[PDB]
Parts: C-alpha cells; sequence; structure tokens
C-alpha cells in the first residue's frame, strides 16, 4: 500500500494527493504536522526520512521520493492512465512550465520556513508578492496554452499545481479579481472528484 | 536556429546552456544582462518576452518555452540521443527529485530579486543557508543515488543543475568541505566538453 507523508494544509502535499485520486491508487496517509513546535519535519525521525525536512515524501513500489512533481511524473510514467500529461511535447512543455513557474517560481518564496525567517511584520506582504508577481505572469501565458483547463482541455500536472496555489492566495488574502483565467479554471477544477476528495479538509489530519 | 535568452552569470542558463551542448544543438544567444539599472530583465521588451522576468527563455520549433527544467524536459523528448535522462522509472524519479530539490528547493531561495529583498547585511546569510541546507540533504540523498555522477554512471539532468549550484555555492564562499560526494561528482563534470563550452567564462556576455 503507497505511503503519502502529507500535512492536510500543505500546498506541496495537495498536488500529490489529487494525482493519487486520479490514478485511482489508494494510498495510506502518515501525518506530519507542520506547526506544532517546529513540527514533526525537524524531528529526528522525519529528518531521517526526507533530510529536507519536508512534506510530501512518497513510499511506493519499494522506493521513496521526494518533491512533488518528481513525484507526479513517477506516477504518470508507472500508471499511465488516465494520463496527466498530453501527447505532443510542446503542449508537454507548457505543463512543465506552468507547473514549475508555481511549485519552483511562487510557492518556494511562501514556504512556512522562509516566512518564518522574514519576521511576522513582514510575511503577509512578502506572500503576496510572491503570489502576485507570480500570476501576473502565469495569467498571460494562460491566455497563451488554456482551455478548459492550464493546457488545453484536459486536466494535466499544471492544474495540480494551480489549485494549491490559489487556495493558497486566498489563505493570504491576494485579490484574484486581476487574474480572470486562473480564477475560471480554479472553478472548474473544483468540482471535480478528484479535487475533492484530495481536499485540504477532508484529510485525515484535519482537524475535527 | 534556436535562440536561447540566457545571462552569462546565472546558474539557471547555465543548465540549458550545457543540454544544448550535449544534444549538440547550435544556438544563438540573446543575453540579458540581469544587474545593469535593474538589468534587463525588466525592459519592456524581455517582460513581454518572459513574464516571469527571468532568463532562460528558449525559442526553438517555433514556440517560446520559459522555466530550465522544462526546456531541458522538452530538448529529452525532441532529441532523444544522447539521453539525458534514464530508462528505468525508477531511476528517473531520483533525476527528478535532485533536479527539483536543486532548482526548486535552493537556487529560488539564493536568487537575485529574493536577495535584493533581504537587505545587503543579511544577503551573504541568507544565501548560504539556502545552499548549506539543501546541500545538507542532496548530500544524503547522493550516498544512495550516486555512482560517477549524481543518479548512477551517466550524467543526466540533475547534474546539469548540480554543477552550476556548486559555482554558486563557491561565490557565496560556501564549505564545501562536508559534501564529499557532491564535490566529487562536481569535478568529474567539469572536465566534460558540455560542461566547458557552456562555462560562464566563454559566453558572448562574458566580460573581456
Ligand atoms: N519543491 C518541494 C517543496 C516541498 C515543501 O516546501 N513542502 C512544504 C509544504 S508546502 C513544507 O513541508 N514545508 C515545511 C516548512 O517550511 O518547514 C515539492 O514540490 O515537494
Ligand atoms: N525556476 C526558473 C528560475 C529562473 C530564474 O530565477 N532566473 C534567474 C537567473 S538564475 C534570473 O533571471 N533572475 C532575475 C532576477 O532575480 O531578477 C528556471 O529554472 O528557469
Amino acid at each position: 500500500k503507497p505511503i503519502l507523508y502529507s500535512y492536510f494544509r500543505s500546498s506541496c502535499s495537495w498536488r500529490v494527493r489529487i494525482a493519487l485520486a486520479l490514478k485511482g491508487i489508494d494510498y495510506k496517509t502518515v501525518p506530519i504536522n507542520l506547526i506544532k513546535d517546529g513540527g514533526q519535519q525537524f524531528s529526528k525521525d522525519f529528518q531521517a526520512l526526507n533530510p529536507m525536512k519536508q512534506v510530501p515524501t512518497l513510499k511506493i513500489d519499494g522506493i521513496t521520493i521526494h518533491q512533488s512533481l518528481a513525484i507526479i511524473e513517477y506516477l504518470e510514467e508507472t500508471r499511465p492512465t488516465p494520463r496527466l500529461l498530453p501527447q505532443d511535447p510542446k503542449k508537454r512543455a507548457s505543463v512543465r512550465m506552468i507547473s514549475d513557474l508555481i511549485a519552483g517560481g511562487i510557492q518556494p518564496l511562501q514556504n512556512l520556513s522562509v516566512l518564518k525567517q522574514v519576521g511576522e511584520e513582514m510575511q503577509l506582504t512578502w506572500a503576496q508578492n510572491a503570489i502576485t508577481c507570480g500570476f501576473n505572469a502565469l495569467e498571460q501565458i494562460l491566455q497563451s496554452t488554456a482551455g478548459i483547463y492550464c493546457v488545453g482541455d484536459e486536466v494535466t500536472m499544471a492544474d495540480l499545481c494551480l489549485v494549491p496555489q490559489v487556495a493558497n492566495a486566498e489563505r493570504f488574502k491576494v485579490d484574484l479579481t486581476p487574474y480572470p483565467t486562473i480564477s475560471s479554471i480554479n472553478k472548474r477544477l473544483l468540482v471535480l472528484e478528484a479535487f475533492q476528495v484530495s481536499h485540504p479538509c477532508r484529510q485525515p489530519d484535519t482537524p475535527t
């Protein structure tokens, strides 16, 4: 049974939960509380599992994999159907570019451990600017790549990164009015079963 | 002729230059000076090319692609040989995980625009801690995945990310003694032609 180390409120974990649900893969969750006392991401045990001290980490087929996108691509290659990546290389480049923009160009800057180093007074502003600067660019890219979803008319890895990042944007009270395409796609994705069963509000570690 | 927008001293651009050289793809460089007066990454023109205002961006086969790894995977899928990714999915997950750790978990935190927001007095320390915390974890992963190179005995995308990040580590005067495996692999990679012809010191925008 695959084991996913996750935190119900982490955008990075939600990306993998969506992929596991779309792929119909049953998995066990081992929650890692990122906020209580330095959180468990620093306990001696989790650190030995993932030295970067972050979630998600996935145990599957007898191996341990860190990095949400590396995990999602592993799942795409090992359980092909239903596909999370298109067939055409140019459309695959749009999916990867959008995925990397969010996961490597926006989220890292508003990651908890970076916000802790920034100082309470500047946190909200720091997170907001990382997100508005990233969405300013993403919304422009989407004008070109988007159909029903981020790239064309099928759900892809880029969409698994857009939904969690938008929830983050809502948490930091970012005004999404400047981004109608992101918002439109976000709404369409949220009604899908894979984005509901994997939601932060329905995890085993979600507070009662 | 493919066009690469690059800055000779940017680690992200160096990753793509290495891939273009390994693939034997001839390309034109259009330098974007990241430091002179806010640098050209903010000029009205570059911003219209890449709204994230970062290099590299690659024009090839009639399309424009941003995000160094999305570009490298596009090149791997369109010019298969010589390969930058192994065949076995579990080894491909090690390559992607190491690549994402560096490109999404270390570099973003020491990126110029983040360092500008941090303040001169804290910059060196901020960049150093992003790198030592990332290398502390990478060196542990390598104990498991490394052969001659990051993953096994062939050069892969993870290696194209390790070399530039190590140069960054040298620039910020990070002590690499705690990481013998990273250092060992770095030395072995640097003697390879693809990592020399693509070096920061041999670009059209390198100062005379
Ligand atoms: N690039 C990594 C980032 C993972 C990471 O940043 N995880 C966050 C949750 S979104 C967390 O565990 N951070 C712990 C904290 O900052 O201490 C991925 O895509 O897996
Ligand atoms: N995740 C992007 C990051 C690219 C980016 O951060 N580029 C840096 C050079 S390493 C730069 O253009 N930064 C401009 C500055 O910070 O203003 C990639 O992998 O392409």
